[PDB]
C-alpha cells in the first residue's frame, strides 16, 4: 500500500458515470443506465499535454447488488521530472464538462473533455481525454443525442488511514438538451460501489482498490481508494 507513482488527481476520471444524475426531460438520453446490468466496456486515451499519456480499458457491470469497476491502465513517456511523475499537482479537482455524442456503428457513445490539473506553481497541467463506451449485451439500449456532464468533485483524507489513500465525493448532472429504459431501475436507491484499477506507468506498478455507494437520483458518488 505504497505511495503512488502518480499523484490522485489523475486517476479521478479513471476510477462510474451511470450515477450521473439525468433530469428527467433527458432520461431517454442515459445510455449508461440503460447498458446496465450487462455493462459496458470503458476505454480512454489520457493524454497529459507536454508529458505522457494514460491507455484505459474497463468493465463496468453489476455484481450483486454492487456496481463493479475493474480497470487497467497503461501510462507511457512520461517524464521523471513532469508534474504527474513528479508529485507537482494539488489535491483538489475542478469543474468538468463531459461532452457525450452517440457512436451508432458500436451501438455506443464517445466523449471528449479537457481536465485542468492545477499545479503547485500555479500553472496548469492539461489532461485531454478521449472516451468510447460499447454496451457488453445484446439488448437495446439508449443512444443520445449531444449532451454534456457537468461535475463538482471534493477530495479529502481520513485521518486514521495509514495507508496511501483519496476520499472523493463528486455530484455529476446532464444538461445541453417514468423510467426510460429497464437498466434506469437499478439505480433508484442508493447502490454499493466496488472499483480495481492495475496500473502500470512508464513501468511503475501499483493498484488501487475503492469501496463506497452511489444515488443517481441526486447525481452522487462518495467513495474511498486505497493504493493496495
Amino acid at each position: 500500500g505504497g505511495k503512488l507513482p502518480v499523484p490522485w488527481p489523475t486517476l479521478v476520471t479513471t476510477l462510474v458515470q451511470c450515477f450521473s444524475r439525468y433530469p428527467d426531460h433527458m432520461k431517454r438520453h442515459d445510455f449508461f443506465k440503460s447498458a446496465m446490468p450487462e455493462g459496458y466496456v470503458q476505454e480512454r486515451t489520457i493524454s497529459f499535454k507536454d508529458d505522457g499519456k494514460y491507455k484505459t480499458r474497463a468493465v463496468v457491470k453489476f455484481e450483486g447488488d454492487t456496481l463493479v469497476n475493474r480497470i487497467e491502465l497503461k501510462g507511457t513517456d512520461f517524464k521523471e521530472d513532469g508534474n504527474i511523475l513528479g508529485h507537482k499537482l494539488e489535491y483538489n479537482f475542478n469543474s468538468d464538462n463531459v461532452y457525450i455524442t452517440a457512436d451508432k456503428q458500436k451501438n455506443g457513445i464517445k466523449a471528449n473533455f479537457t481536465v485542468r490539473h492545477n499545479v503547485e506553481d500555479g500553472s496548469v497541467q492539461l489532461a485531454d481525454h478521449y472516451q468510447q463506451n460499447t454496451p457488453i449485451g445484446d439488448g437495446p439500449v439508449l443512444l443520445p443525442d449531444n449532451h454534456y456532464l457537468s461535475t463538482q468533485t471534493v477530495l479529502s483524507k481520513d485521518p486514521n488511514e495509514k495507508r496511501d489513500h483519496m476520499v472523493l465525493l463528486e455530484f455529476v448532472t446532464a444538461a445541453g438538451i417514468g423510467s426510460a429504459s429497464q437498466g434506469e431501475e437499478l439505480f433508484t436507491g442508493v447502490v454499493p460501489i466496488l472499483v480495481e484499477l492495475d496500473g502500470d506507468v512508464n513501468g511503475h506498478k501499483f493498484s488501487v482498490r475503492g469501496e463506497g455507494e452511489g444515488d443517481a437520483t441526486i447525481g452522487k458518488l462518495t467513495l474511498k481508494f486505497i493504493s493496495t
